């Protein structure tokens, strides 16, 4: 983050990235160049003692297709709030939902992992979401964080199910909410714990094949430690019509873990090992159990200073090849990424 | 504000806000997140004692749908120019269309109101347009103080092919051929004014084929409106008559119409500002039976709470007085209610 | 220029342009509003004595189309990069190709020439390419002043689906295999520059089998360009010999090409720049009975105005000298002349 601005108590923060990246698969639809940039504000405006408001904008650009190629750009995050000194915030917009205050802590991997893999983007409030009212309170009126939160239907292009911002049922969501709790228990050590229930769609529940049920529920708890050159964190969630069995719909329920280790040298390199996990169950269409998501992850960043780092990433995928994985496009390949990152 | 950049003669103001918005409706289509930002650049240049050069961008990006979602981002303004002291200015780009030199004195509403209502945008030169050549003139010269004037020129934008394409197509309802527009407003006092504009274009070939409703070879736009704007108090309206001008919804256009709105504010010290609003459009002579027809018509209650010059949070009420008919249901004009909720930050 | 911020071994630069700009012509594709911006960041940091890290990204923005126009913005350049002083450079990303480190010499026109004339974007390694990894040589080691070399390697970019996809896939004009290049080039003396550069990439199955036009494995480029800077004037020439790269419109490639381009411009004092330039390219073997076309043809007179470094304005003249065949209308080369009126604003 670069300060461009702060003047008369109001402050302007420019940040982002540039990665030039560069995909290694026999998937062939992942296959290839796949640099792209990131480029956000972080805006801070004093009102008074006792309030604070503040905005943030973050925006993802493809640069890896032509300059006539469609879609390359889009809104990850875009919200304004309210801080009332120590006593927490709220905000309203495009942002993180709740479970992430928890399934972030996994999400540190040189490349892979995170949204796209156990959960995604615009599902619930596992990720980034439209609509989400996000109260926060750190220190519960101490160290103990909470976070109550409210999303609005974001329902189909057209029809009865219709709001304005419609979408595809993959990433529709009815009335929801959400809550997140963390800890530090030890300096070091955290654990957290995140619920969120929220009405399904009409949609959901008629086009496709898997998935169906009033309401999709999810329940986390996660532990870190994060000390001496160290970092250790697991994730553990348990989701009810809530994670997407590639494109043929929605797990009735489903049974994610995600655990890494890694270690960061002095002079500036960071090893980093994975494993992650995705099983669904009680599949219709006589697919029953399946695993959605397998791989070992091992790579290794390098960090030249706080602005500029490169990395590999190994995605070494142990889903079996079959009748669900096809159906469903899941990828089976293995994926080596290598890039190089300049960052402001 | 925000100038992130002055030296050597040569300044750039970053601005723009994050509009944390909720809408609630029956009608679906407008119900929902309408969450956005806008993020613009103003620059200018001094070149010599009686020379400025300058140029604005403004972009406006949605947030409130997915990240695989289509066209969630647009250029508002895009426009470079010279001013050469008090022989006037003039800019070449998309820009407002003269007609809102006045039509934007009722565009002040918490949250509705302006484009979308009784004009849109890429809608002659009612507002946003592209390709306007501005000739701007402020104090006539530096002769009478608070008399401006406005000579604007607009390039055809036609079909996407065919006959009376050009490079920049578009669908009938955005078009336009060559046109002008003219505008002129008075401050009588340091707080009331007055304001006429006018503007005239010719129609395309698709205007007059595609769509239903509205035949005529020019589109005119007569506007007069009134303002007064001080001791915290704000009273604006605004009377506009067009010709084959005024969109009838999804349906053409009005042959013509009579558009009205009419506003009054006040700004209390703690800084709530609440608003009373009314606008209608009123079309006739339409075709297919439809003969006179409301096109819009509601009133409006809200209010806007400024926490200070960087953020604020408002509420708007469309309390809509439109009969739901055959015109309306056709034309694909909302009948329903419409709350708005808002937290916005600005920079 | 804009150096927004600069702490700590660490700097920001935001550069970009609003360009006023409309085009006169016949050609309904082309004639009409051509308004567009570009915003830009370059960005470096001091990694250590010898290392520094950089990045860039510039982005265009057309704002001649409508508010819900499609496909209005695209990014031209993004990449990050180590420079190991005089060791060289290496940087990732979407950059230029190394051909144009040459052709880039004619590359200055008021408006007109360029990428979309005698080779294109998305070209191979002839103009902006996805995928590209580059190393960059400066005087040789520090050893030989004036001298330059790059090599460049860029992977794969294929088709959208089947056996010759990529992640990143695209249509067949905008294709490539695996490929690299190299270019030369050495300041002979002051004022005097000479330079080459050569491409090699294979091709894929889809450019072997959709389009009618070009066949053969491999795409390649040799190209010889000269150029005189120096005492206000400007002279450059490029003459390139292509096979199997470069573009017969729509209809596909040329198995072999011939293009040229050459320029000639003055600056007086006061800001004038004129500027006189001729460009052809000729195909060979063109399939479907084809056979020799002329692909581009035109002499081009203008000038820009510079009022300082963040202001000026322009006329240019693009005198077409193609005739009208079956060749050019089936592969949508425009045959009618332009006239392109401009007002820039940069930053």
């Amino acid at each position: 983050g670069a300060e461009i601005y702060n003047k008369d108590g109001n402050k302007l923060d420019l940040y982002g990235k540039i990665d030039g990246l560069h995909y290694f698969s026999d998937d062939k639809s992942v296959d290839g160049d796949q640099t792209y940039m990131r480029v956000g504000v972080k805006g801070e405006t004093q009102i008074n003692d006792q309030l604070t408001g503040y905005g943030q904008w973050e925006y993802n650009v493809q640069a890896n297709n032509t300059e006539s190629s469609s879609d390359q750009a889009w809104t990850r995050l875009a919200f304004a709030g309210l801080k009332f000194g120590d006593a927490g915030s709220f905000d309203y917009g495009r942002n993180y939902g709740v479970v992430y205050d928890v399934t972030s802590w996994t999400d540190v991997l040189p490349e892979f992992g995170g949204d796209g893999d156990t959960y995604g983007s615009d599902n619930f409030l596992q990720s980034r979401a439209n609509g989400v009212a996000t109260y926060r309170n750190s220190d519960f009126f101490d160290g103990l964080n909470f976070a109550l939160q409210y999303q609005g239907k974001n329902g189909s292009v057209s029809g009865e199910g219709a709001t304005n911002n419609g979408r595809g049922w993959s990433k529709q969501n009815g009335d929801g909410f959400g809550t997140s709790l963390t800890y530090d228990i030890w300096d070091g050590i955290s654990a957290g714990f995140a619920y969120s229930h929220s009405k399904r769609t009409d949609e959901q529940n008629s086009v496709p094949a898997l998935g169906r049920g009033d309401n999709a529920e999810t329940y986390t708890g996660g532990l870190k430690y994060d000390a001496n050159n160290i970092y250790l964190a697991s994730q553990y969630t348990q989701t009810y019509n809530a994670t997407r069995a590639g494109s043929l719909g929605f797990a009735n329920k489903a049974q994610n873990f995600e655990v890494v280790a890694q270690y960061q040298f002095d002079f500036g390199l960071r090893p980093s090992v994975a494993y992650l996990q995705s099983k669904g169950k009680d599949l219709e269409r006589g697919y029953g159990d399946q695993d959605i998501l397998k791989y070992v992850d091992v790579g290794a960043t390098y960090y030249f200073n706080k602005n500029m780092s490169t990395y590999v990433d190994y995605k070494i995928n142990l889903l079996d090849d079959n009748s669900f994985t096809r159906n469903a496009g899941i990828s089976t390949d293995d994926v080596v990424a290598l890039g190089l990152v300049y960052q402001f």
